[PDB]
């Protein structure tokens, strides 16, 4: 039924493609469609994210998260992440994905990608694996 | 509130939107552009179906709730045609989480190119000769 383990899987494959995205960026500027999707790889890599501490949290009996909020907290209380307001930040970010076709937003968006949150998916999945290994 | 409002964003959206699918036709579109495809498909259709959310509103129908509401109205009011694809959209929407898997993204962009910008175009052509009155 619920298996965290799995889940971390895909979301290892969701942040490689953020990964690429991301080391494209940093050999030329993206076009604004190119923006738009970095936006939408954050998407897919951030809902991996927080399923993944769901369901971890499940193993240990807890039952009572819900969303990305929920998870984003217990994740935190119990050191699964270390930069508890820029995962909030994310959770902010996905709050604004109906609004990306003004610019502004879809910079804002993807400065934060950029500069933290890929660090962030990165310092989680490294974090899951050793876990999983015990 | 104000239908007209969020069908001038609805317009807005679309002519982004529109850009990205008349590119495709210049040349294949790369991984990550596919991704902004499906990104601009999701802020154009959340636009669409809340402007009709909205104009039914203006109607007295304060039932509509999310996207298969308001398109079901749609239709059986005549402000869109093609029913199928408008219900096809909502399960491309239901996707987006899944579009790494290339299979998912592909299958999106397909529809997005093929059928869903046409959908968009009349729809907003429907709305701006309602808004004339
Ligand atoms: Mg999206």
């Amino acid at each position: 039924d619920v298996r965290w383990q799995q889940r971390l899987n895909n979301y290892a494959r969701a942040l490689q493609q953020l990964s690429l995205a991301v080391n494209l960026a940093q050999t030329r500027p993206l076009s604004d469609l190119e923006k738009q999707g970095l936006i939408q790889a954050f998407e897919f890599t951030h809902e991996l994210a927080w399923n993944v501490m769901k369901d971890y949290f499940f193993f240990a009996g807890n039952s009572a998260i819900t969303g990305s909020r929920d998870a984003t907290r217990e994740s935190f209380n119990k050191g699964l992440i270390k930069e508890g307001e820029i995962w909030m930040e994310m959770i902010k970010s996905r709050n604004q994905t109906s609004h990306t076709y003004n610019q502004s937003v879809a910079d804002e968006i993807v400065k934060n990608i950029i500069n933290f949150y890929h660090t962030s998916f990165q310092a989680f999945l490294e974090k899951m694996q050793g876990l999983k290994e015990h």
